[PDB]
DNA sequence: GACCACGGCGCC
DNA sequence: AGGGCGCCGTGGTC
């Protein structure tokens, strides 16, 4: 290419490097664009971002969220890596599709921008007749990209204080919980290595081993077998406590206080967009979509995610979401039946599990009943339904059984579907969106089957993925017209954040958009809660 | 200081 | 031998 001194005319493609991955972290080393057959590299990085009207190139998105943080508005275009996502969901990182589509992804700007430029003409030329590919590139990854920046550039407000001193509290129930086990195990060792723990437990004190691990097949120590043994010796319940505690605090209540932005006072992380295999955004740097909730330990974190002062939180989910999903790709009329009829499946399940009337199920009940209503449905085994259920092998079959027995038309869907896959190489969702799953004609049973229960899946949770984003592009330039942040998504979850004075009105709108958004042959419904932290916006 | 593989486990 | 993720600490290694 020519080159040519900064600035680009507009419509260029552009090259960025940054000094970390993390863009609202990230020194912004060097900067280029390229057009027309020249390239424009910047003198200086930061003052050249002024001259630009868009983001148009490779990670767009990332340069768009530095471009927010500097207070400009430099929206994210065309981005070659959502056309190769689209085409294929293994196109995950720049430098596989680089090489994939025309080009060797290197750390030098104008480099990176030439190969924007010609990976974009490559991939567009691909995506040429694929007019569902095309439809989602135009409706839901391009602009969702903008919506994604805005979040990332935004950030959440965390109750620093709070996290410190509960790391302080919960250290010391840690420090009893270890002097038990070291006493129990008549020695110290790492309780952290499940190698030492392994050892411990099966070979000086004999416990029974019950299953072994996937890639090495050691005895096994994960929370399922410890909870099988909770009665042969007293050390299992300690052990069971200690990696409840260090989980929170390892992962959660020690690392999140100390990423506060120095600027912002916020929290960021990012949301990935070609990241899955189904379509699914991901949330990394720190991961926001894993906060805990189930346990009263894990919900004291969920409190420390806090709305600004004058502001409160909005949180929107959508109601057995991917269950919805399936009776329209399946058209099972019982299925449609029970949601016409305004039935939940999850606490009919919870009914059952717990032997008590659908008035007697409680929160934690139901959620308990959501693994075992996905489980079955995706191909759980009748002996992991026993084990995590206390309950005789011989009724948990029963259970499968009856589950499927119920909706006749859903094993017909899954078989059709798994015969497109092994026919075509990919499933696809209600949009288009493919997955291409190459093990479903391998001659290994074990691999075969998972491979079955990854294709017949995705449309369904791919489908619920590509719900949420439509409702995210369409919602956003609402909220921004009221003066609403939208801040983060949990798959079929949204977090908002509204001014007090607007947060009724903002919730309501929000509830309608997610429900209206692409109706299907069932209602969509959206449950919707107002608080001042994450947990009691969800109460 | 890092990369990776693993087991383990947090959420959806 | 439910599906989709990302992060922890350990272990091995460079
Ligand atoms: N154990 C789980 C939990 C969740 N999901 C997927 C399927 C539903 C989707 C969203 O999760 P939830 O909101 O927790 O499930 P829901 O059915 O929408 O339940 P709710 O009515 O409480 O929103 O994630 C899953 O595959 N396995
Ligand atoms: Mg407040
Ligand atoms: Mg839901
Ligand atoms: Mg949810
Ligand atoms: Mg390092
Ligand atoms: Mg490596």
């Amino acid at each position: 290419l020519e080159e040519a001194p900064w600035p680009p005319p507009e419509g260029a493609f552009v090259g960025f490097v940054l000094s970390r991955k993390e863009p609202m972290w990230a020194d912004l080393l060097a900067l280029a664009a390229a057009r027309g057959g020249r390239v424009h590299r910047a003198p200086e990085p930061y003052k050249a971002l002024r001259d630009l009207k868009e983001a148009r190139g490779l990670l767009a998105k990332d340069l768009s969220v530095l471009a927010l943080r500097e207070g400009l508005g430099l929206p994210p275009g065309d981005d070659p890596m959502l056309l190769a996502y689209l085409l294929d969901p293994s196109n995950t990182t720049p430098e596989g599709v680089a090489r994939r589509y025309g080009g060797e992804w290197t750390e030098e700007a104008g480099e990176r921008a030439a190969l924007s430029e010609r990976l974009f003409a490559n991939l567009w030329g691909r995506l040429e007749g694929e007019e569902r590919l095309l439809w989602l590139y135009r409706e839901v990854e391009r602009p969702l990209s903008a919506v994604l920046a805005h979040m990332e550039a935004t950030g959440v407000r965390l109750d620093v204080a709070y996290l410190r001193a509960m790391s302080l509290e919960v250290a010391e129930e840690i420090a009893r919980l270890e002097a038990e086990v070291f006493r129990l195990a008549g020695h110290p060792f790492n309780l952290n290595s499940r190698d030492q723990l392994e050892r411990v437990l099966f070979d000086e004190l004999g416990l029974p081993a019950i299953g072994k691990t996937e890639k090495t097949g050691k005895r096994s120590t994960r929370a399922a077998v410890l909870e099988a043994l909770r009665e042969a010796h007293p050390i299992v319940e300690k052990i069971l406590q200690y990696r409840e505690l260090t989980k929170l605090k390892s992962t959660y209540i020690d690392p999140l206080p100390d990423l506060i932005h120095p600027r912002t006072g916020r929290l960021h992380t990012r949301f990935n967009q070609t990241a899955t295999a189904t379509g699914r955004l991901s949330s990394s740097d720190p991961n926001l979509q894993n906060i805990p909730v189930r346990t009263p330990l894990g919900q004291r974190i969920r409190r420390a995610f806090i709305a600004e002062e004058g502001w409160l939180l909005v949180a929107l989910d959508y109601s057995q979401i991917e269950l919805r999903v399936l009776a329209h790709l399946s058209g099972d009329e019982n299925l449609i039946r029970v949601f016409q009829e305004g039935r939940d499946f999850h606490t009919e399940t919870a009914s059952w599990m717990f032997g008590v009337p659908r008035e007697a199920v409680d929160p934690l009940m139901r959620r308990a009943a959501k693994t075992i209503n996905f489980g079955v449905l995706y191909g759980m085994s009748a002996h992991r339904l026993s084990q995590e259920l206390a309950i005789p092998y011989e009724e948990a079959q029963a259970f499968i059984e009856r589950y499927f027995q119920s909706f006749p038309k859903v094993r017909a869907w899954i078989e059709k579907t798994l015969e497109e896959g092994r026919r075509r190489g990919y499933v696809e969702t209600l949009f288009g969106r493919r997955r291409y799953v190459p093990d479903l004609e391998a001659r290994v049973k074990s691999v075969r089957e998972a491979a079955e229960r990854k294709a017949f899946n995705m449309p369904v949770q791919g489908t619920a993925a590509d719900l949420m984003k439509l409702a995210m592009v369409k919602l956003f330039p609402r909220l921004e017209e009221m003066g609403a942040r939208m801040l983060l998504q949990v798959h079929d979850e949204l977090v908002l954040e509204a001014p007090k004075e607007r947060a009724e009105a903002v919730a309501r709108l929000a509830k309608e958009v997610m429900e209206g958004v692409y109706p299907l042959a069932v209602p969509l419904e959206v449950e919707v809660g107002i608080g001042e932290d994450w947990l009691s916006a969800k109460e």
